[PDB]
C-alpha cells in the first residue's frame, strides 16, 4: 500500500562499506567511489547534476536515455517542496530493460523490482547522502518552500550566532547530563537569524502541554480584557468615523525573548485553582525557568524570555501580553480603534495627535521594529496609506479591506500547496483522485471571509476582486497539480479534469455568493451568480495562459463553452482588471530547474 517515496533528505541510509549478498555488486565501485568524492576535492560550485554522472559509471544505466529518466528524479529531490513524494513506480516504468547489462545475466521479467530496489540504495545511499554532506536544507518558512545553503557557510554562519549567545548571557552552558529540551537551531532570518528548539518527540507530554495551553486560554477569556474580534472592531470603527482615518502598526522586536520570566511566575502562580491548580501552577513555573538545550553534544541553559519552539511559550507569551495591556494600554482613547495579535499592535484614529502618543507610549513599553511599522502620520518620511495586518491589507483612507499575499521576486509558487500526504497515499493509477484532494476548498477558506466579502464597508468593486483574487491561487494550485500528473501518474485520457475543473468553478462561485448575501451592508447594490462564474473562469484563464504550449485545448475549451462577458451593475468597476493576470502574480515561478 505504500505508494509513496520522500525526497526528504531524511530518508537517507548510511552506506556500508561493501555490499550483502542481494545487490549486484555494479553498484559497489560506485559506492567506492562515494569514500573517494568524500575525501575532499573541493571547488565551487561542482553541480550535483555532475557529481553523480560521474561517481555512478554510465555503465549502470547502459544508455542515455535512461539516464534522462533516472536524473529527473533526482532533479526533483533538488528543488523540492517539504513533504513531497513522487511515486515508487518512477523509479521502474518505461526504462529500456535490454540495454542494461547487469540485468541480463538475470531472470528477464523480475527485473522492475530489481531495478526498483538498487534504485532506491542509489538515491538513500549516495545521492541524498552526499547532498547532505554537502549542503544544508534550510526552511525558509515561506510556504513549503527549501532553500539550499552550502553546508561549509552554514557553519560559518551558525558559529557567528552561537558566538553572540555565548558571549552575551542569552545561552549558558551547564554541564551537564540533565536532560535537555531538545536541540537548538539556528536559522537565518532577513538579515538576522532566529534561534529556535527542536522538540524531541517525548509523547507523553505533547497531550499534557496540549491541556497546559487550553486552560491558559481559559484564564485569558475570563479575567482579562476581550481584546475584539478584528471584523467587529474594524467595521463598527469605520461606521463612527467620518473623517480621514490615520493609523499606525508596530512590530515588536523578538516578543519571546522580552518576557521577563520573574513577572511571567508572578501571573502563572497568581491564577485561581479551580483554573489551574498548583501542581500544573509548580511544574509552569519551572518549566519556564529551567529552559534546556542541546546545541553540539553539549546541553546549555536558555535564560533570554522564552525559548521559541517549546509547545508553552505561545499561550504564555500571551498571558504576558496581555498584561502589558492591562497596565500600559488600559486608557487608550475609547472611540479610538485598537487590536493586537502577538507582536503587532494596530491603533487608528481620526486625530493624528492621539496616534502620535500611541507611537512614543508603545515605543516605551517595548523595543519595537522601526523598519517594519507602517503608518500614515505626518511625521513619517514615507508615509503608507495602506498597512499589512493579520493577513489582510488595510487602507485607511478607502476603508477598504483586500487579502495579502506572501509572494516575494522569483518565488517558485509550487511551495505554498501541499500535494502529497505520506499517511494518505494516492496510488499512480488514481490521479482523479489526487486532483481532486488538491482542488478540496479548505486551503483557500482563509481567503473566503467576511473581511472580502462584506458589503458592509467594502465596496462591491472590492468584493469582485477579492475573490478574484481569490481565484488565481486556485488555478495556481490546479496547475501545480497538473505538473506533479503529467510527471508521476502519467495520465491516460484527461476526460476528468474538465468534470473537476467545472465543479470547482461552480462550487467556489457558490461558495463566495453565499458569504456575499450573508455579509451584505448597505453597499451592496446588486451581485449575480452568473457575474461570480465569469470572473472564476477568467482567473483560471490568466493563469492558464501561462502555459500555452500547454493548456491549448483547455483554454480553447473555455472560451468556447464558457460565458465570459464582464458585466457588473455597478460602473464604479473597472473591469479590465478581471481579464489580466494581478501583478502581484505575475514574478512567480512556473518552471522547475534545479537551481543548486
Ligand atoms: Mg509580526
Amino acid at each position: 500500500m505504500v505508494h509513496y517515496y520522500r525526497l526528504s533528505l531524511k530518508s537517507r541510509q548510511k552506506a556500508p562499506k561493501i555490499v550483502n549478498s542481494k545487490y549486484n555488486s555494479i553498484l559497489n565501485i560506485a559506492l567506492k567511489n562515494f569514500r573517494l568524492c568524500k575525501k575532499h576535492k573541493t571547488k565551487k560550485p561542482v553541480q550535483i547534476l555532475a557529481l553523480l554522472q560521474e561517481i555512478i559509471p554510465k555503465s549502470y544505466f547502459g544508455t542515455t536515455t535512461n539516464l534522462k529518466r533516472f536524473y529527473k528524479v533526482v532533479e526533483k529531490i533538488l528543488t523540492q517542496s517539504s513533504f513531497e513524494c513522487i511515486h515508487l513506480s518512477v523509479l521502474h516504468k518505461c526504462y529500456d530493460y535490454d540495454a542494461i547489462p547487469w540485468l541480463q545475466n538475470v531472470e528477464p521479467n523480475l527485473r522492475p523490482k530489481l531495478l526498483l530496489k538498487h534504485n532506491l540504495f542509489l538515491l538513500d545511499n549516495i545521492v541524498k547522502p552526499i547532498i547532505a554532506f554537502y549542503y544544508k536544507p534550510i526552511k525558509t518558512l515561506n510556504g513549503h518552500e527549501i532553500k539550499f545553503i552550502r553546508k561549509e557557510e552554514y557553519i560559518s554562519f551558525e558559529s557567528k550566532v552561537f558566538h553572540k549567545l555565548k558571549k552575551m548571557k542569552y545561552l549558558v552552558e551547564v554541564q551537564d547530563e540533565v536532560k535537555p529540551r531538545g536541540v537548538l537551531n539556528i536559522i537565518p532570518k532577513q538579515d538576522n537569524f532566529r534561534a529556535i528548539v527542536s522538540i524531541f518527540p517525548d509523547s507523553a507530554r505533547k497531550p499534557f502541554f496540549k491541556l497546559l495551553t487550553s486552560k491558559i486560554y481559559k484564564v485569558l477569556e475570563e479575567k482579562y480584557k476581550t481584546s475584539g474580534s478584528l471584523y467587529t472592531c474594524w467595521s463598527e470603527f469605520t461606521q463612527k468615523t467620518q473623517g480621514q482615518i490615520y493609523g499606525i502598526k508596530v512590530d515588536i522586536r523578538d516578543a519571546y525573548g522580552n518576557v521577563k520570566i520573574p513577572v511571567l511566575c508572578k501571573l502563572i502562580q497568581s491564577i485561581p485553582t479551580h483554573l489551574l491548580d498548583s501542581e500544573k501552577k509548580n511544574f509552569i513555573v519551572d518549566h519556564i525557568s529551567n529552559q534546556f538545550v542541546a546545541f553540539r553534544r553539549k546541553i546549555y541553559k536558555w535564560n533570554h524570555g522564552l525559548l521559541q519552539g517549546d509547545p508553552l511559550s505561545g499561550c504564555l507569551c500571551e498571558l504576558y501580553m496581555a498584561f502589558m495591556d492591562r497596565l500600559y494600554f488600559s486608557n487608550l482613547d475609547k472611540d479610538a480603534f485598537i487590536h493586537r495579535t502577538v507582536d503587532d499592535y494596530f491603533f487608528c484614529s481620526p486625530h493624528p495627535h492621539k496616534v502620535y502618543d500611541f507611537e512614543l507610549l508603545i515605543k516605551g513599553v517595548y523595543q519595537v521594529n522601526p523598519t517594519k511599522t507602517r503608518t500614515n502620520l505626518p511625521t513619517h518620511r514615507h508615509p503608507q496609506d495602506e498597512i499589512p495586518y493579520c493577513g489582510k491589507i488595510f487602507n485607511l483612507t478607502t476603508r477598504q479591506v483586500r487579502t495579502l499575499y506572501k509572494l516575494p521576486p522569483n518565488y517558485e509558487i509550487r511551495h505554498k500547496f501541499k500535494l502529497w500526504n505520506f499517511n494518505n497515499q494516492i496510488s499512480d493509477d488514481n490521479p482523479a483522485r489526487f486532483l481532486q484532494k488538491a482542488m478540496d476548498f479548505p486551503f483557500i477558506c482563509n481567503s473566503f471571509t467576511k473581511f472580502e466579502f462584506n458589503t458592509v464597508f467594502n465596496d462591491q468593486r472590492t468584493v469582485f476582486a477579492n475573490f478574484y483574487d481569490a481565484m488565481i491561487c486556485v488555478a495556481y494550485k490546479f496547475d501545480a497539480a497538473m505538473m506533479a500528473l503529467r510527471t508521476s501518474f502519467l495520465v491516460n485520457d484527461f476526460g476528468f479534469i474538465w468534470l473537476v475543473l467545472s465543479s470547482t468553478v461552480r462550487a467556489y462561485a457558490s461558495r463566495a455568493f453565499k458569504k456575499i448575501v450573508t455579509y451584505k451592508g448597505g453597499k451592496y447594490r446588486k451581485v449575480t451568480f452568473q457575474c461570480l462564474k465569469s470572473i472564476a473562469w477568467r482567473a483560471f484563464l490568466a493563469v492558464l495562459k501561462r502555459r500555452t504550449e500547454i493548456y491549448k485545448g483547455l483554454i480553447d475549451r473555455i472560451k468556447s463553452r464558457e460565458k465570459l462577458t464582464m458585466k457588473f451593475h455597478d460602473g464604479e468597476v473597472d473591469a479590465s482588471y478581471f481579464c489580466k493576470l494581478p501583478e502581484k502574480f505575475r514574478f512567480v515561478k512556473i518552471n522547475r530547474k534545479a537551481s543548486i
